[PDB]
């Protein structure tokens, strides 16, 4: 019996698909095959991915095995899996306030203070750091792929939206659904993915939460990104932001990959940047 620890077959993150209570899709259908859950012995509301009717089973369980190697308090946190026998389910902790994107466009503002959004940016650098140190690629950072938790916690996921997510968010390029305004340029031109990639992005989701969740660009047509990238263009210092944090927006935007700072660079940054000062004072200061 492969449930049993016994078994030479046990997997310990195998979980009886019995003790999972099933309930409708999450948010509406955003997510794909994404349903809310409870974990009856826990009386817990979980998130649980499966897998539509009828090659994509490799790319779901190659994701089943990645969130086994992955373990960080700002990384959505893998709770068990249901892969010895179609329908597949990967089981997560559901996060009460749900995506970051929508949760600061919705926000009570002054709940959500500076000091909030510093939290928030630094809880995702520290996520970030983890995947860099454990020579893992995230691909897609944005606000979109963030979820909001208990007391402002912020974890880091990864919910595969390039062809699920409706609009402009996603458009076609090199034979793919590419995030044209959070790609990095040499991912654009040269195909070519890195953490380095991944800090750039980081750049931009910096500038989501500097903005309260608003579109990057706003204004400017996709077919011109790549263009004004090369030739200096950068996004404007956000009304309210503190210098100290769109020059650390502007590091994660070099040109060349390795001139971008590490994660760890970037989480120190953080940490250092208001240490003495408040961050509270630079917005009103700035505003
Ligand atoms: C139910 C599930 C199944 C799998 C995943 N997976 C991930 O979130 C994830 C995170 C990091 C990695 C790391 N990886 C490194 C390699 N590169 C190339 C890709 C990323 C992989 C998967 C999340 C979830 N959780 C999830 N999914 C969709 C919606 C929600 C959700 C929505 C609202 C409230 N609470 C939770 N929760
Ligand atoms: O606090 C704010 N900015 C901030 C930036 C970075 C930062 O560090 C972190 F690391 F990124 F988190 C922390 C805070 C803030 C305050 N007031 C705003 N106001 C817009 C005009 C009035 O309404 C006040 C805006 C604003 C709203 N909408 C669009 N752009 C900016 C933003
Ligand atoms: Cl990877």
């Amino acid at each position: 019996g492969a449930m049993d620890p016994s078994s030479p077959n046990y997997d310990k993150w195998e979980m009886e698909r019995t003790d999972i209570t099933m309930k409708h899709k999450l948010g509406g259908g955003q997510y794909g095959e994404v349903y809310e859950g409870v974990w009856k012995k826990y009386s817990l509301t979980v998130a649980v991915k499966t897998l539509k009717e009828d090659m994509e089973v490799e790319e779901f369980l190659k994701e089943a095995a990645v969130m086994k190697e992955i373990k960080h308090p700002n990384l959505v946190q893998l709770l068990g899996v249901c892969t010895r026998e179609p329908p597949f389910y990967i089981i997560t902790e559901f996060m009460t306030y749900g995506n970051l994107l929508d949760y600061l466009r919705e926000c009570n503002r002054q709940e959500v203070s500076a000091v909030v959004l510093l939290y928030m940016a630094t809880q995702i650098s520290s996520a970030m750091e983890y995947l860099e140190k454990k020579n893992f690629i995230h691909r897609d950072l944005a606000a979109r792929n963030c979820l909001v938790g208990e007391n402002h916690l912020v974890k880091v996921a990864d919910f595969g939206l390039s062809r699920l997510m409706t609009g402009d968010t996603y458009t076609a390029h090199a034979g793919a659904k590419f995030p044209i305004k959070w790609t990095a340029p040499e991912s654009l031109a040269y195909n070519k993915f890195s953490i380095k990639s991944d800090v750039w992005a980081f750049g931009v989701l910096l500038w989501e939460i500097a903005t309260y969740g608003m579109s990057p660009y706003p204004g400017i047509d996709l077919s011109q990104v790549y263009e004004l990238l090369e030739k200096d263009y950068r996004m404007e210092r956000p009304e309210g932001c503190p210098e100290k944090v769109y020059e650390l927006m502007r590091a994660c935007w070099q040109w060349n990959p390795s001139d971008r700072p590490s994660f760890a660079e970037i989480h120190q940054a953080f940490e250092t940047m208001f240490q003495e000062s408040s961050i509270s004072d630079e917005v009103e200061k700035e505003l």
